[PDB]
């Protein structure tokens, strides 16, 4: 039921907050450095630090601008916060294998 | 971020947005993208008409030629166009050019 | 052609053919109530383990299943857990990937 940072245990999200974007909470994507990510979309997250200013370049999600989301505790790259869009205006795409799932 | 399509499992290049030709379908128990062209698949078996979602086309199984994952089907025997590829959205990764 | 062996003693435990995508993936990163973090791979079957204890539903990572601790039957290394009492499948194993060694049949 709760998602923590796999590296340090920082509280990040919850299964209840998963968000099916275009029909599915899970999206498999690659960046221009050819890294493949299994991204889980969440309506809400906490315990992150969002770094820099949003950018629309290479956005996987139509109409959204992204900011890099680090673990606020350990600094590990956990995914991205998306904004600037519609329905919803904002959400988080977190890298599923950087999280640890467990009891509430 | 979404002009090239690759195998989800291993990252083999399969197709591109320029070749798109999102059908939601039900097998007899998918969000399929149709493409005019693809690469890096291996098409296996003999074409079959059984439960073909596309009227007048027979299908052949399309595997990723790099790792063997099942990515969708190749359709032949129809008209306008004669042939195309129907790939399973959830088996692809999307990314930049 | 791939089997998983106990990393400590070499006993054959499971097969790659038996990898099971529970909730969409065979790999789950999980944490127990003492905050220990494990990277678990799900298999339908296994062999050469010894399940200890009565099944328990408390804190199960997989809803609708009870768990029992699974040790290597040969050397006693803690390799994961067995799950039972659910449906489709009724039972399966969550094994600690870092405590296995994968290799040819
Ligand atoms: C700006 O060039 C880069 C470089 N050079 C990079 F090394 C990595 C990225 C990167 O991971 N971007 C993600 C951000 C989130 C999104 O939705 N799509 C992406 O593709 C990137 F954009
Ligand atoms: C009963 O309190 C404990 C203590 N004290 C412990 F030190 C470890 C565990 C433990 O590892 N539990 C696993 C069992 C397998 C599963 O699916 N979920 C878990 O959370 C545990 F439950
Ligand atoms: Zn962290
Ligand atoms: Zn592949
Ligand atoms: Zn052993």
């Amino acid at each position: 039921s709760i998602f923590r940072c796999r590296q340090c245990g920082q509280t990040i999200s919850r299964r209840d907050w998963l968000l099916p974007m275009g029909g599915d909470h899970e999206h498999v994507v690659f960046n221009p450095a050819g890294m493949i990510f299994r991204v889980w979309c969440f309506s809400l997250a906490q315990g992150l630090r969002l770094i820099g200013a949003p950018s629309g370049e290479f956005s996987w999600f139509k109409g959204y601008d992204w900011t890099i989301a680090l673990c606020g505790q350990c600094g590990s790259h956990l995914g991205w916060h998306y904004e600037g869009g519609s329905q919803p205006q904002t959400f988080f795409g977190l890298i599923k294998d950087r999280l640890a799932e467990g009891p509430a």
